[PDB]
C-alpha cells in the first residue's frame, strides 16, 4: 500500500506522518533526515599553482655581439646587453674593456609542487540530490539510504521506499567555482590562455600532470650592474601565492541555509531549504483491521503544565477504557502542536500520559488515539531563557489567525461598538421610514 | 528549579512556602531565622580608665 507525503528538508527534526488505510486501523511513521547532499558535476578547466622562473647561465660573448636567438617557451625573453665588462674572482673574464656583449635568457615553467599544491579550477553545472533518513517502523529506528531524484526506490523491513524529487534546484555553487584543499570558492576565474599578471590565474595549465603551460608574469630582463655576471630582470610575484593569502572566507563558512561543505567529491550538506516528497509502498502484514485493533471509549484529557519551550514542554494525560489489551497509535490533528509519543500500550480502564511541544499561548488540540478522537485545550507559560542550542519541534505561528484565551477581550470591544453602530443605523432606519411614509 | 520568597525578620518563628514546578508534584518549603546578627564597623576614639 502506497502511502505519499512531504516533510520539510531540516536535518536533525523528527516528523510524524499518518497512515489512515480505510477499514484497518491508521498507523503513524516518525521518520527524520540525517542528512542530504547535494553533489555537484564537475568539469575541470584548469589548474593553478606557483610558476619557477628559469634562467640558463648568461652567454658572454667576448669581443663581439652575442646572436639573439627566438624559440617557444611559456614566457620566453631574451636580449643582448652591450659594453659589459664582467670580473669573476680571479680577474675579468674578456680579453678587453669594451665590445663584448651578454646574451640574457629567461622563461616560466611550472613549479615541481605543482602536482600535490595547486588550486583547481571548475564548472560545476548540475547536481544529484542524496539522502539518508530514519524511520520509526514497527518500534524499529531504522535507516534508509537513496538518491532523491525522485526513482531509485529502497526497500528494508520489507518496506518500498522512494524519495524526491527535491522541490528547489537552489545549490551554494556558482556554474564557476575553485577548491584548493577542504575549501571551495565561489569566484569567476579568467579565461584559460587569458590570466592576468600578479592576480589568480597568471600561470594555468589543463591537469597537473600536463606538459603544456600558458603563463604571463610580465618578465621584463634587465641590464646586468657593471660588473656582476648575474641576470637581473622584473616579474610580478606569484598570483597563486598571493591568492593563498588573500583568499577569504570558503563556502563553508558563508554559504546560506546552514549548508556546510566538502571536497573529494565536493559536496554541499544538509541545506536547510524548500521540502522533500516521500513515498513508502507499505507490506500489507503491518495492518491490523479496525474490528480487531482494541478500541478506546470513555476516554478525557488534562494537561497539568504546559509551556512554548521548543523541546516538548507541554505534558498531558488521557483516562480511557478500551475493549482488549493491545498497542495503539496516537497522532495530533492540529498542525500547529505537535506530539512525541508515537504508540502505546491499551488495557482495560486506565490513564496514558504524552508529552507535546507548541508556540500557542493556549493550547487546544484533537488527540487521535487508535480510530477515536479526545479534545485537549490548556493554558501555556512562556520560558525563562531567550537562547537554545536546537531548532524548534513545531511549526511557526499562525500570528494574524490564532491567539490566546482572552481574545474574548476582541470579541467584548467589537461586539460592544458593533452593536451601538447596529443600533444607530436602525433608529436612522426608523426615522428614514416615517421621514419617507409622509 | 529556583524558588524565591520574603518572611519578616523576626527569629525563632517558622514561615511557610509552597514549591511550585510546574508538571511536578508540589512540596512545602519551612523555614526559620534561628539568630541574625547586625556587627557595626568600629573606629576607636580613645580608652579611659
Amino acid at each position: 500500500y502506497e502511502h505519499v507525503t512531504v516533510i520539510p528538508n531540516t536535518v536533525g527534526v523528527p516528523y510524524k506522518t499518518l497512515v489512515n488505510r480505510p477499514g484497518y486501523s491508521p498507523m503513524v511513521l516518525e521518520m527524520e533526515l540525517l542528512s542530504v547532499t547535494l553533489e555537484p558535476t564537475l568539469s575541470l578547466d584548469y589548474i593553478t599553482c606557483e610558476y619557477k622562473t628559469v634562467i640558463p647561465s648568461p652567454y658572454v660573448k667576448c669581443c663581439g655581439t652575442a646572436e639573439c636567438k627566438d624559440k617557444s617557451l611559456p614566457d620566453y625573453s631574451c636580449k643582448v646587453f652591450t659594453g659589459v665588462y664582467p670580473f669573476m674572482w680571479g680577474g675579468a673574464y674578456c680579453f678587453c674593456d669594451t665590445e663584448n656583449t651578454q646574451l640574457s635568457e629567461a622563461h616560466v615553467e611550472k613549479s615541481e609542487s605543482c602536482k600535490t599544491e595547486f588550486a583547481s579550477a571548475y564548472r560545476a553545472h548540475t547536481a544529484s540530490a542524496s539522502a539518508k533518513l530514519r524511520v520509526l517502523y514497527q518500534g524499529n529506528n531504522v535507516t534508509v539510504s537513496a538518491y532523491a531524484n525522485g526513482d531509485h526506490a529502497v526497500t528494508v523491513k520489507d518496506a518500498k521506499f522512494i524519495v524526491g524529487p527535491m522541490s528547489s534546484a537552489w545549490t551554494p555553487f556558482d556554474n564557476k567555482i575553485v577548491v584548493y584543499k577542504g575549501d571551495v570558492y565561489n569566484m569567476d576565474y579568467p579565461p584559460f590562455g587569458a590570466g592576468r599578471p600578479g592576480q589568480f590565474g597568471d600561470i594555468q595549465s589543463r591537469t597537473p600532470e600536463s606538459e603544456d603551460v600558458y603563463a604571463n608574469t610580465q618578465l621584463v630582463l634587465q641590464r646586468p650592474s657593471a660588473g656582476t655576471v648575474h641576470v637581473p630582470y622584473s616579474q610580478a610575484p606569484s598570483g597563486f601565492k598571493y591568492w593563498l593569502k588573500e583568499r577569504g572566507a570558503s563556502l563553508q563558512h558563508t554559504a546560506p541555509f546552514g549548508c556546510q561543505i566538502a571536497t573529494n567529491p565536493v559536496r554541499a550538506m544538509n541545506c536547510a531549504v524548500g521540502n522533500m516528497p516521500i513515498s513508502i509502498d507499505i507490506p500489507d502484514a503491518a495492518f491490523t483491521r479496525v474490528v480487531d485493533a482494541p478500541s478506546l471509549t470513555d476516554m478525557s484529557c488534562e494537561v497539568p503544565a504546559c509551556t512554548h519551550s521548543s523541546d516538548f514542554g507541554g505534558v498531558a494525560i488521557i483516562k480511557y477504557a478500551a475493549s482488549k489489551k493491545g498497542k495503539c497509535a496516537v497522532h495530533s490533528m492540529t498542525n500547529a502542536v505537535t506530539i512525541r509519543e508515537a504508540e502505546i500500550e491499551v488495557e482495560g480502564n486506565s490513564q496514558l500520559q504524552i508529552s507535546f511541544s507548541t508556540a500557542l499561548a493556549s493550547a487546544e488540540f484533537r488527540v487521535q488515539v487508535c480510530s477515536t478522537q479526545v479534545h485537549c485545550a490548556a493554558e501555556c507559560h512562556p520560558p525563562k531563557d531567550h537562547i537554545v542550542n536546537y531548532p524548534a519541534s513545531h511549526t511557526t505561528l499562525g500570528v494574524q489567525d490564532i491567539s490566546v484565551t482572552a481574545m474574548s477581550w476582541v470579541q467584548k470591544i467589537t461586539g460592544g461598538v458593533g452593536l451601538v453602530v447596529a443600533v444607530a443605523a436602525l433608529i436612522l432606519i426608523v426615522v428614514l421610514c416615517v421621514s419617507f411614509s409622509r
